[PDB]
């Protein structure tokens, strides 16, 4: 039973073919920060311009369409631009499980072509883009300091949750590149 | 060299020696982090007995009370050290552990035989820091300088518990490392 033998050919065949095995594993979650870097980089410069779209209108007057433009485009701009798996898909419980390990709220599960991908989860663009349409007005909308500031400050509430969504997703892939790391080099040194 | 054949019972001890193996670095692993963490939990105990140090518009400091409290913290870790828990250990063995665990979380210190103590100079900054302040007991500050005492002292609290916090990290992805080691072991069996 036990006595079957192989050679250290073949065994260095079993560890490159699972060493291969781990780094289309890395990849996914390189891919998967990359894409999620750039979504919110993206999401980022919206902020930065919400300077240069208000004016005093005691109070301001913020213009809804410029920024509900810019959000909009966000959210087509990252709409065939999924997290896992870049490119093809995979099943429906395949996208669950790699959903589960980035994290609930930083992915979202939806289907392209017969099979399922993990797209990134746009509920901050879109809780942003509900929260604008509620400040009824065609055009720009006036606001008194406080109502603009508590608005202002649900805005950079989901800026700061797309932030910490991706530092951790940052450091599960700093984490998984240490873990493979050690465990290729306490390979290679067994059978040296 | 690679016609070599070997059976599949050598498959199976060449796996558990380095399961063994990997085995010794989590028990390093785990004890140091057990006397960082017991440490970092007595100075918080210090931090929580901060508010009755303080009191009132300048502010008014129990210097020598949170002197003496800190000097206490840092002798009773001086014979507790993280690595290793009992007996001593080589020189380059203390400092290939001192490189492993970071160069900052530890000091190598000598016993007759070499010794991985907990690396106290936060503690050694916060008491200068407390030095530097007036004298005999009791310190009046206004609302400035008590603002920039406290700015690096709370720099001081958040360098240990981002060294405890990295430190836990080694020693989960450590843990990973065996409990993946140990997926191919039972698999290769049936």
């Amino acid at each position: 039973d036990g006595d079957q033998m192989i050679s250290h050919r073949e065994l260095w065949a079993k560890i490159a073919n699972s060493i291969n095995d781990i780094n289309e594993y890395l990849k996914v979650y390189e891919h998967a920060v990359s894409s999620y870097t750039q979504m919110y980089q993206d999401f980022s410069a919206v902020l930065s311009s919400l300077a240069g779209w208000i004016s005093p209108g005691n109070s301001v007057k913020l213009q809804v369409n410029s920024l509900k433009k810019a959000l909009e485009e966000l959210k087509e701009k990252y709409k065939d631009k999924p997290l896992y798996p870049a490119n093809n898909t995979v099943s429906q419980e395949q996208a669950n499980k790699w959903l589960t390990e980035l994290g609930g709220t930083i992915g979202k599960v939806s289907q392209k072509n017969g099979g399922y991908v993990v797209s990134i989860n746009m509920t901050p663009i879109d809780n942003m883009l509900k929260s604008l349409d509620n400040l009824g007005g065609n055009g720009e909308v006036v606001l008194d300091n406080a109502k603009y500031q508590a608005w202002n400050a649900g805005f950079s509430a989901e800026d700061e949750t797309m932030k910490n969504n991706l530092q951790t997703l940052v450091q599960k892939y700093s984490n998984a590149n240490s873990i493979f790391d050690n465990l290729v080099k306490v390979l290679s040194s067994t059978i040296s």
